[PDB]
């Protein structure tokens, strides 16, 4: 039957990467894109990418007056800062991919529904009161009554699969997460006033290690309810343009033999071909650039310390392309979500 | 009595200017205006990723409506439109305009309307106002100049060098290429650029980025004898600060034009404040924080004989686009104060 | 029967060449020699920081004395001296010399002594052997030439562009500046450089570093009509790969020399494999992994009339110093194989 | 009396930074420098530094044929890869600062003593059989009978003060350390064969997050005997040229009130003006470049989780300039060690 109609709000890093994957989807049709700039700018950003490859080498991208044309397919372009002004209704838009970073609450995203959209997927955490989905961990909780959902954050899609497998193997008592994270667009190019008042994100991104807060651990309860309230964590932003790593320091309680090898073997048993991969090579961050795993466990860094009485302090580490890993996960979730539309 | 000075735009240039003006006995920094709160401004002043840790030698404390630096209290305003600033009631003499949003005489007039007596713009600002490179043309300044430009970083590097070369062997024409540190007008990662520049939209720290520059084309404002003789462009590269200017000039002379005679002339033209002379194998991080507006690099001079008195010449000089420019702008401001 | 090929030096160029030769039906990679063990060599082939994850599409496994790629077994040697290699008995036809330590006909002769029939050096290597830029002068090759040079990355960028300019409007003289990615001959942090270069001793990733280059001086080897007309130098900047060449030439012509007529000439000389033509606003990361030896950037062309048929002209082209060079060298090797 | 005669073996990052500090110490005299290069190369590296500032702006440095002259004072230069060939004895060298990275054992460093030097301070870990010193943590165990000592590693000088204060406040059961570390000279500029066979240090330093092993946590027992065997850890090398941070994830046992505030207040009580500083501003790595603290506790990053029954999992974080923080600690140790000559 008819392909599901998809609009993208915000043609940024995530939006353009989701475009690369949705545009090839036979079961979908990208009808419109909205941003804050003209078609030639959007076409050039789509064509050339500093970290994720030269898209123009395999595709023809051409800008029109009010549209872009990719491989013959014409997509209309809008420039509306307020979603209420978007014509989602006349375009019969089924799903809005909300990737602006400016509609991150169920109340804000509701504007898309008011404009005539049927469903909205927010490409970020967007509160404690909406469905937060990590594909292949809890995407099956989605129902027809969910109109606005969150695809969580890049760190949550990396932490969740790993935390779940560990917890299933040896119950987690508590854990502290540290993510060593590529710099992103919400940091400054050089020291300058940050619009949100964050004094550390105001510092030059490419020449600093920058401590930053993250809510990925504290909000793990939305994705893995048995871990609700057990994890806290934070981030260090460092000078790589993409590619990140999550380190979890957990206290686990178990009667089993808890060793580096038994830990690694459980992680390997929990791996799957789409979301959670298993690695034993000495890779570094540039090797995971562009991968489609949401999370890649690194068996080479597993550490274990026996505290006695069935208690252990354990370190498990996994890699993620904060751009493309998240995007591939968000896209899988979108493809599943579409069943509730058509 | 000390001259009352306000800073509009507490950015890279405004904060570096502050470091130097704050110590000037002949001036008093009365106010700062930007688009953020006092705590943000105090933190940016205390810690700098490329120009050093200012909090190590100074006390900076944020208040509700001010900052206090070394005991001295400075008022802080948050007005995007200069007409709303109380320059008149603060009896401000000179406004340092460092926002990048008032770069024309008509736009800068707002500061004077608000009650200031003089404005110095920290950028090129049209062809119709005094454009000043200290120790090249600052003496054209008169009492009737209310709004002036301190030109650009690249112009403050090129002018001393081009002038000295031209005085030695007249330039027929020249092409400038500047290898330039990335700046705040480029994006941290690939994204939509607000002014529609497709190259500036690219990630700053992992790309060589060609970009346009008007420094060579507008050199006539500073060195009238070179008017219309130079063109040029830029390459932005991944260093946070520190830049180099390469001039490829065809010169005509009956003299002996060699790498040595060229270098000896550059040295003869050097002076202790603006235009320095280097013969060491330095690299860009070595000039970070220097106070020369321009540092000629004798190690890179090249000369080719075209015959019949014509030569093609490459001369190179270094500049800290942040602090070299600032030191020049501050010299100009101190001179400008005589008219207040 | 397929041509038997050995690689000496499994570095940036050696591994990138492997990537292109391994799929060639007319070739068979028989051996690899370096200064490390098979596991080290296998990991480097698998994962590359700037040229992509090779392990995503290929199977690479290290053995005790070999590596196996996609089922094919390749012997590995660890011999610092080329005389100790068993080239003769493995019946190696062509040796790809990519170590950087055999950069002369006399040194490269060792490979022939060890029993190989032909040697291609991945660098400039003297005046006493053929220096080849594919699609510029590769056709001078004969069967009686046993050792050839594939020139330098910069030469492979400069030559096609200089040739096209010169054919259009003869060059009187020129000065070249290349803005170049840092490479393995620079230090990771400031430290003693073994070859005594005071600038290559400085940290590669946080500096603009002037350095000398012989590409312009030796253009005569590839384009004899330009012999002695060009000089040049380089600026190493903090990108791991991707470079650009700027040529500032004085040209003499009776024709209409404009940015447009220059660009149109370049487009006319472009071709599908070696010399490409660009009019998009690209930056250096866009040309990573490209297979052109040279990509002319029409957006940066500049021209100044000096009067009397003289013009000063700026033409610019891009090149991936690693893979652009490699693609040219692989084209040269494949042509060279006809003589085997 | 006579100034202590000091020789520097290895004019690298640490040797040159140490020179800057020692050269001004009146109680010392830098008599010789040995490396693998000529005076011209050494003089330029001392004048200009990509991360630690332009030294020539404040000093005159001039190269001769076999010497350098800094502010008028002439210093002899040697090029001897084997320490046995150095004329330490005839120059009456008291202390050798061993900063090459090639004499990191009591047995290798003994070569300097054989050459006629009286004492050696190695700028790295160098075994379990010699004194390993973190200033203001255990430097007072030094005796006149100690001829060869280790100044430990940069990470150890950051970890030791923090772990000690934590342990003194609430005893550590076990801990895992992660250090986010500036790239260093033992990584490659671009992907290439690493001489020591480390497949990760073989990768380009400035464009990768690179996992690496470290023995700092594992060997903390040499400096803090009560923590022996309780800590393990590793590192992530990232693309900043200098400036590092250490994260310690410790399980502690206590009957006291263990909170982020009680932890931070304990850390502050343990701070001192020279070695262990206390921070509450939102700094990032470039702010600590060139600082002289060996360790700078970051109170803004403290985390605590209650496990019940007196157990807590805690995160404490400290900053350090892996180059100049370590050098400053090593120089304080050298100045103290001089009492025994
Ligand atoms: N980049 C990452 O690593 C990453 C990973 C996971 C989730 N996210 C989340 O995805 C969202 C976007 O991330 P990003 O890195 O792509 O940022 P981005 O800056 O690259 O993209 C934002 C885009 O949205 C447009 N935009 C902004 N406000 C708008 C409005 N009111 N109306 C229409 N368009 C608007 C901007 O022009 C820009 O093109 C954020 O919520 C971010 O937190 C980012
Ligand atoms: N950074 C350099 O290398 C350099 C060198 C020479 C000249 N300049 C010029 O100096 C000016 C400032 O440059 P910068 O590098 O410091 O940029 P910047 O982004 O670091 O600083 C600009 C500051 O002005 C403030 N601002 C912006 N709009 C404003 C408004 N309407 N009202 C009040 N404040 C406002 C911003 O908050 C910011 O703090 C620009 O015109 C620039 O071209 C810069
Ligand atoms: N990297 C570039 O941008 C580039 C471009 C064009 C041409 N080249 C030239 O290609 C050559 C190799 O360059 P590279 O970038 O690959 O350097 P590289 O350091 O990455 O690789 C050189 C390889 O040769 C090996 N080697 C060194 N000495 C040896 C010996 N005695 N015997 C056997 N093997 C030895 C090394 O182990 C290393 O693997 C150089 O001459 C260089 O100038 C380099
Ligand atoms: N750089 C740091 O962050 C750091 C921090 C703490 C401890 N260290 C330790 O200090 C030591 C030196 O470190 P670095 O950063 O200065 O490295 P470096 O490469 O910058 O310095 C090494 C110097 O020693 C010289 N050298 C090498 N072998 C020699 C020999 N046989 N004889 C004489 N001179 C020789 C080299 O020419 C070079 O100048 C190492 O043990 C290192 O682990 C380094």
């Amino acid at each position: 039957s008819m392909a599901v109609k998809v609009a993208i709000n915000g043609f940024g890093r995530i939006g353009r990467l989701a475009f690369r994957q949705m545009f090839g989807h036979e079961g979908s049709e990208i009808v419109a894109i909205n941003d804050l700039t003209d078609p030639k700018m959007l076409a050039n950003l789509l064509k050339y990418d500093s970290s994720q490859g030269n898209y123009a080498r395999n595709h023809s991208v051409v800008a029109g007056e009010d549209s872009i044309t990719v491989d013959g397919k014409t997509i209309k372009i809008y420039k509306e800062a307020d979603a209420h002004n978007l014509p989602w209704g006349e375009l019969n838009v089924d799903v809005v991919l909300e990737c602006t970073g400016f509609y991150t609450s169920k109340a804000k995203a509701q504007a898309h529904i008011d404009a005539g959209a049927k469903k909205v997927v927010i490409s970020a955490p967007a509160g404690k009161d909406l469905p937060t989905i990590v594909y292949n961990v809890n995407h099956e909780i989605l129902t027809k009554d969910d109109n606005i959902i969150s695809a969580a954050s890049c760190t949550t899609n990396c932490l969740a699969p790993m935390a779940k497998a560990l917890n299933d193997f040896a119950p987690i008592q508590s854990g502290i997460m540290s993510t060593i994270h590529a710099f992103t667009g919400d940091q400054m190019v050089l020291d300058g006033p940050h619009r949100k008042g964050d004094l550390r994100r105001a510092r030059a991104a490419a020449i600093n290690i920058v401590p930053n807060s993250t809510g990925a651990a504290k909000a793990i309860g939305l994705v893995i309810p048995e871990l609700n309230g057990k994890l806290i964590g934070s981030a260090q932003r460092v000078p790589v343009p993409t590619g990140s790593t999550t380190l979890l320091f957990a206290v686990v309680k178990s009667d089993k033999e808890i060793t580096v090898d038994s830990i690694n073997a459980a992680m390997k048993a929990a791996s799957d071909p789409e979301t959670f991969g298993y690695n034993e090579d000495p890779i570094v961050s540039s090797d995971i650039i562009g991968m489609t795993y949401g999370s890649l466990f690194d068996a080479t860094q597993t550490m274990v310390q026996d505290l006695g009485n069935g208690l252990y302090q354990v370190e498990v580490v996994s890699w993620y392309d904060n751009e493309n890993s998240y995007t591939s996960q968000m896209v899988r979730t979108i493809k599943y979500f579409e069943k509730f539309v058509a």
